[PDB]
Parts: structure tokens; sequence; C-alpha cells
């Protein structure tokens, strides 16, 4: 039986990294083979250019930066497919959705253009959206770290959620770390148990 | 008056670099402000990864490599737009067409997916296609340097030429360097003189 591809999305400070780490821990403690992945994955050459960019150490033309973020996902596709075929469930901290939402929050970027590079990536079996008021997210904890930009990103995320081809689940990320974790864990157990019967799909196609 | 954006395309060994160099020389000698550009532009960080890839010094997942080639064009867009607005005609040795044709020659790559990343780039005013039999190209002068792959690339180029939104001009590249140059020079003079009256367009949109 293949593993499940579970993605956590949300604006900055929504609790994605905290919940992805806790989810992998709990699934492993309950006997599942599960591993954490994140995007961008900064250990690669592409990821290094992305990190310099996000730290404002370098400036990059907006379309180039968008394409590098997508290429950074494609470079991990062979690994993603191999792990899933091996029975390993992958918990992914940000994915193509963040890619479209953050670039789509910029001027003169259509959602259609932003989606294309990621068309065909492994399709998540479950996309958890950690919902919380922007003002709350701002009380917790770089480029894109301002309220007006987060608000436009959030709107883009809501457009992507109209996409019925995907198993979106809303999570109330305003609760305690432990309460949000239990909600996420129960949804993830269900997806691992029931969403893996069908072959891995292809995103946005 | 803005400069013209002229692109030279063709399979490997078609004479693109020789003709692009000669064209810029002749236009400048005839009083035009013209400069040469090429893709990939290996002087950048992205271009360096592309060069390692083409030299087989590194392996790269096919979708990532496709997106890096496109990002390498977008990183030069601000410069392209500035030069053209300044009256400078740009002669470009390979462009988005090569990008689509070479990736589209690989298995499981649709032309549509291959075009998307380059949608919206500056639209060439003239696209010269240096036509010559593959067997001839092979008598002149790396990754992709085998006949079966060049033949699939060539077929992709012929699909792109169905695109009526673009000013494609076929050149008989089997003639002498000087004869091919004169054909190219005359077409280029016409485009500089007549194709620049309208604003710079956007590719594939
Ligand atoms: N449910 C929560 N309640 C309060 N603070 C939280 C909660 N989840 C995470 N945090 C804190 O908010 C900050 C951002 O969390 P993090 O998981 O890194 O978010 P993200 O990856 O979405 O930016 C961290 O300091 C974290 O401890
Ligand atoms: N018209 C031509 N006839 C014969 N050889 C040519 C002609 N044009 C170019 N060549 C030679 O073919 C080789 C490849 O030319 P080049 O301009 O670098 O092609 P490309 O950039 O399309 O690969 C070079 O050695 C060049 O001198
Ligand atoms: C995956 C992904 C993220 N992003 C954004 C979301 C974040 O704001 C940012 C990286 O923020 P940064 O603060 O540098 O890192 P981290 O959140 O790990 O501490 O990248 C994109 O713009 N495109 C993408 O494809
Ligand atoms: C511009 C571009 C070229 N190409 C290919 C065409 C050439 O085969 C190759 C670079 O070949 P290489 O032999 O490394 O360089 P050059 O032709 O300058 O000596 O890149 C792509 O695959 N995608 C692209 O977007
Ligand atoms: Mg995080
Ligand atoms: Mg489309
Ligand atoms: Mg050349």
């Amino acid at each position: 039986r293949r593993g499940a591809l579970i993605v956590l999305e949300g604006v900055d400070r929504a609790g994605k990294s905290t919940q992805s780490r806790k989810l992998v821990e709990a699934l492993c403690a309950a006997g599942h083979r599960a591993e954490l992945l994140r995007f961008p994955e900064r250990s690669t050459e592409i990821g290094k250019l992305l990190s310099s960019y996000l730290q404002k150490k370098s400036d990059v033309e907006d379309h180039s930066v968008h394409l590098l973020f997508s290429a950074n996902r494609w470079e991990q596709v062979p690994l993603i497919k191999e792990k899933l075929s091996q029975g390993v469930t992958l918990v992914v901290d940000r994915y193509a959705f963040s890619g479209v939402a953050f670039t789509g929050a910029k001027e003169n970027f259509s959602l259609d253009w932003c989606k294309q590079p990621d068309v065909g990536l492994p399709k998540p079996d479950l996309v958890l959206f950690l919902q919380l008021q922007l003002a709350d997210a701002a009380k917790r904890g770089e480029r894109y770290e301002n309220g007006a930009f987060q608000e436009r990103a959030l709107r883009c995320f809501h457009q992507l959620m109209k996409d019925t081809t995907l198993n979106w689940k809303m999570v109330d990320a305003s609760k305690s770390i432990e309460a949000v974790h239990e909600d996420i864990r129960v949804l993830s157990e269900d997806a691992i148990a029931t969403a893996t019967e069908k072959p891995l799909g292809e995103l946005w196609k």
C-alpha cells in the first residue's frame, strides 16, 4: 500500500512547521512510516538562491523567482514518488499552493500563469489549510512579512480552495498547539487509511 | 522609435551563433544601434547550472531544467525592455522556441506545458528559422547531440511555426555563410524599419 501525500498550507505563522513536525512524530509513534518534507527545500543549489532571495540578500525578477520555487519542487519528485511507493507517508510543509498564492499576490500575476509550472506534480491526498485571522498570525514569532501582502496571499489561497479536484480540509489554527495537532492527526489517519486506495494523482491536470 | 527584437532559431549547428554575430556586426556598420544576446545566458547563477547540465557535469530533473531555462530568460527581461525602449535592436541567439522544442522532444512533455513558463515574455518582432537538413547540420562543428533527439526537436519547431501570431521567416541555412547572412540582413532591415511602429508585444498571450 502506498503512503499518503499530506500537505500543510496557510499564511506565514499559521503553525505549518510546528504542526508538520508534530504530525510526523505522532504518526511514527503510532507505527506509521512517515517523513517530513518542506518547500522550499533550501539544501539544493536552487534552494540556496531562494533562501538568499527570501533573506533579501539578493533580488530576483518575480517570474524567475516563481519558476525557481516550482523547479525546487520538481527536483524532489523522483524522491517523493519513490517514498510513497515504498509505503512512506510524506508530510509536506508548504507546497505548490504557497507558490501560487505568494506570486499571485504580486501585481500583474494571473492565477493561471502562476499555476502552470506546478501542473503535473504529485497530487496531495489531503491539503490541510491552517486558518487563522491575520491579526493573530501577526502576534506570533523578511520578504513578504507585511500585512498587505499576506492579505493578498490569503485571498489567492481562497481562490485555490474552490478547486474541487483536491481534498482540502480547513483547520482552526487559532486553538492551542495540542488541540490543532489532534484535529490534524485525526484527519491525517483517515487519509492514510482511505485516500491511498487509488493511485497517486497529478496536480491540476 | 523602439528597437526591434529579432530572434534566430534552428537546431544545433544551423548557423545561429555565426549569423547572430554577423547580423549585429552588419547592422552596427550600417548605423543601427544593435546588440547581441543569447540563451541560455550562462553568466548568471541559473545559467551556470544550465551550463553544468548541458556539459553533463550535472544531472537535473527534466521539469526543473525546463523551468530554469525559462527563468534564465525572465531574468533578462528588464534589460531587454530597457534596451528596446532606448532604440537598441536586439539580436537573440536562441529564445523560448528552443526551450519548448528541446524539452518537448522528451517523453511525456506536452507542448502546452512546455510553453507556459515563457508566456508573457517580450514578443519577438521577427523569428528567423535557419532551415537545413539534419544530415547537413551533422557535418558541421554534448547533451542532446544525437540525431534522434534533434529530429524530435525539429518536429516541435514545426509545430511552433503554425503559430500565426508570430512573424516567422524561413531562411535557407544550407547556403554559404555570406549568402545566408545577406538573406538574414535584408529581412532584419525590413523588420527594424516596419515592425517597430507597434508596441512590443507579449509572447503566447
Ligand atoms: N497554535 C498555536 N498557538 C500559538 N502559537 C503558536 C501556535 N502554533 C505555532 N505557534 C507559534 O507561532 C510561531 C510560528 O509557528 P510556525 O509553526 O513556525 O508557523 P509557520 O510555519 O506557519 O510560519 C512559533 O513561535 C510557534 O511556536
Ligand atoms: N552556412 C554555413 N555553411 C557551412 N558551415 C557553416 C555555416 N554556418 C555555420 N557553419 C559552421 O558550422 C558550425 C556551427 O555553426 P554555429 O553558428 O555555431 O551554429 P549554431 O549556433 O546553430 O550551433 C561552425 O563551425 C560554423 O563555422
Ligand atoms: C513554497 C513557497 C513558499 N513561498 C514563500 C512562503 C514564505 O513567505 C517564504 C519563505 O519565508 P522565509 O521567512 O524565508 O522562511 P520560513 O518561513 O521557512 O522561515 O516563501 C513562495 O513565495 N513560494 C513558494 O513556492
Ligand atoms: C535556450 C535553450 C536552449 N536549449 C538547448 C539548445 C542546445 O542544445 C543547448 C545548449 O547546448 P550546448 O552545446 O551546451 O551550448 P552551445 O550550443 O551554446 O555550444 O540548450 C534548451 O534545451 N532549452 C532552452 O531554453
Ligand atoms: Mg514554517
Ligand atoms: Mg492553459
Ligand atoms: Mg550557437
